């Protein structure tokens, strides 16, 4: 499904014990290929971001940039604080501005509303599971039902609301998306030319309209 | 890089307020190829594994069965109880294999009452959610041998048995199961066993594999 954001964790939060947390809230803004956090890092901060977005990335084998994630308004940066970082974080737009606070204030506030975690643990334990069968999805799902799964997952973070159904500017390269697809460009640019023969998409440049996300979905299983 | 077990999400809990528990903890025992749950079902129940061995699969819209993951004793056995139905169905490997299992509306009510317990079950989630993440990123990088290597040692950490020779692992699987674990057909699997069992870091014994150097597979799992 959709990653974690601060709305779905912060739900059932009463708005008087979230209010504690705002004197300990950093404002960052990072500019153009700055990095927000990098791999190995072990700060054990939470970071929101509120303005731009930001590509998780990892470089590992003879220095290859490869694309994890990308990720828009609203979504928090990496994962919780308890382990050292798994990704670095790209801010792709200048001016990218994002909100964080650092464990031990968290830990503090969690154990002064100890009901919160309750709830914030529902939205791990349902996140756990979807991020459980996204593991057995790659393995057996061809390569149009993940190109239809990224679609689906970049037009519900992304989705603008167009004539013909939803436009998706997802702004990658064709290496990036097909990164996130999980096979090569080649395969990927292929399985996009059969969406759209299908009439099920239009590729525009950089953007992509989905004119049929209903049968995406039926593709996707 | 381990699955979520009773101990790792109870280590926590004051002693207090696991005897309180206890009165609402049923116990089932399934024989060999029975189903603990299946696919499909709606029950709000945790299960804990506590004797045995149980297997995670879905069956295709063709009754294929695909496997995803296989337990032994203390782990969780699928998803942890949420007020929002189950994505796979359990099958017992062994026979007299015991699973203790509680309703949601139990452990909720506990969780009301004991919320602190709930704070440090949110830090061990987090923890293994960012292990699965470590998970994703090594499938993209890693090769055939390096997930042959990654699953035998996932396999080892968890019912394997120190002996003399290295460390017996009874997985009790088919090829085919195997193969899927790591990701892979059968043939390029089989093949990839072969070269271990040549370089000498494993025997295939029937449906017991002896890993004779566990650090060669740490090595070749990077
Ligand atoms: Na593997």
């Amino acid at each position: 499904d959709l990653p974690l954001t601060h709305t779905a964790l912060f739900k059932q939060v009463p708005l008087d014990q979230a209010r504690e947390l705002l004197e300990h809230l950093h404002e960052s803004v990072f500019s153009k290929g700055q990095a927000i956090f990098n791999e190995g890092d072990t700060d054990r901060r939470m970071y929101l971001l509120e303005r731009g977005r930001v590509k998780l990335v990892r470089h590992s084998r003879d220095n290859r940039v490869q694309l994890l994630s990308i990720h828009t308004h609203g979504e928090i940066l990496g994962e919780i604080p308890v382990g050292p970082r798994t990704a670095s974080a790209i801010a792709i737009t200048d001016r990218t501005r994002v909100l964080w606070l650092e464990n031990e204030v968290l830990f503090k506030w969690l154990g002064h509303h100890p009901r919160v975690a309750v709830d914030m643990l529902q939205v791990l334990a349902a996140r756990l599971r979807a991020n459980n069968e996204h593991i057995s999805d790659l393995v057996f799902m061809d390569v149009p039902a993940r190109l239809a799964k990224t679609l689906l997952n970049l037009a519900s973070r992304f989705g603008e609301p167009v004539r013909e159904g939803v436009l998706v500017p997802h702004d990658l390269t064709q290496e990036e998306l097909a990164q996130l697809v999980g096979s090569s460009r080649e395969t990927v640019n292929k399985a996009l030319m059969d969406f759209a023969q299908r009439g099920w998409i239009k590729r525009h440049g950089r953007s992509i309209i989905i004119y049929q996300p209903g049968m995406l979905i039926r593709r996707a299983e």
